[PDB]
């Protein structure tokens, strides 16, 4: 019979997460 | 005899990715 | 018998990471 499911698959990083809120006032 | 391969495993986990960049500059004054 | 362990599975990409910190400061003019 079929064997087991293979494990899972690898992990590469999620995408860069967005810009920052501006800075603080002058 | 040996059974087949099973099938493929699940989707890997995969962590967050890095932080965004730094914001716009600030307001003038 | 059964058949070998399956191949691992498709990559997994994470969710999107943290926002940016602050951008740079206004400029004093």
């Amino acid at each position: 019979p079929p064997g087991p499911p293979g494990p899972p698959g690898p992990p590469g990083p999620g995408p860069p997460g967005p810009p920052g809120p501006p800075g603080p006032p002058g």
